[PDB]
């Protein structure tokens, strides 16, 4: 299968599908990583690791839609099968979210349904849990509402900043976002017609 990974900052989820995918037993290949943003890190990664990068300044576009129809023309240049939102930080629209289902996976920094936004971090902080997590879900039109494929449990500790809970978290989400990969690019897991999710 042929992936697209989208990205909008550091990578190191990217980093860590990188890896992955490298692997003699991947069913997925990285062909393309777009980024919304210019000169972040993770097209650093990117290059380093002689894979495409194009980035697409949503600055630059009248609305969402023509925003995403751009990324949509670099994902059919590159005959892309899944796409990976890997620290994208983007609402996309319906109708680009309506083509991609099923085929188009994120990761979050909680445990779905819990924390549901961008500060996910900061919420679980604030509302006192000493379990949070991450979840990969498929993309659906509601934010962070998708069918839920992986999760995994990471601890609050108690002083936890948005910088020591969030690094605690990244360990599980290069655990989780690879395998999660795995699972859909194998045809292993897929979105089931009834629209939950379907282990083959
Ligand atoms: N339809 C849909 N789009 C999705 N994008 C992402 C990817 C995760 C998105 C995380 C989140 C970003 C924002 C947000 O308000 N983004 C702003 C951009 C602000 C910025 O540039 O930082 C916006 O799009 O207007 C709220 S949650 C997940 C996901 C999803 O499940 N459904
Ligand atoms: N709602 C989406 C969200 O909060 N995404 C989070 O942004 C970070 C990106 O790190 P990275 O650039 O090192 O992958 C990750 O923790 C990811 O879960």
């Amino acid at each position: 299968a042929r992936v697209a990974v989208l990205i909008s900052g550091t990578g190191s989820n990217l980093q860590a599908l990188i890896d992955s995918t490298r692997e003699p037993n991947s069913s997925a290949q990285i062909d393309i990583v777009i980024s919304n943003k210019a000169a972040v890190a993770g097209l650093d990664k990117a290059e380093r690791a002689g894979i495409p990068t194009r980035v697409i300044n949503h600055k630059l576009y009248k609305n969402r839609v023509e925003f995403d129809s751009a990324i949509d023309l670099v994902l059919e240049e590159f005959s892309i099968d899944i796409v990976c939102l890997a620290g994208f930080m983007r609402i996309l629209s319906g109708p680009f979210v309506q083509k991609w289902n099923g085929k188009m996976l994120n990761i979050h920094p909680s445990l779905l349904p819990s924390f549901k936004g961008s500060n996910a971090h900061e919420q679980a902080l604030e509302t006192g849990v000493t379990v949070t997590g991450c979840t990969v879900h498929f993309v659906a039109e509601d934010v962070d509402a998708g069918q839920i494929i992986l999760q995994e449990a990471v601890p609050v500790k108690r002083g936890d900043t948005v910088a020591t809970l969030s690094e605690r978290v990244k360990l599980a989400e290069h655990k989780i976002f690879p395998a999660a990969l795995q699972l859909v690019a194998s045809g292993t897991v897929q979105l089931g017609e009834n629209g939950k999710i379907c282990w083959v």
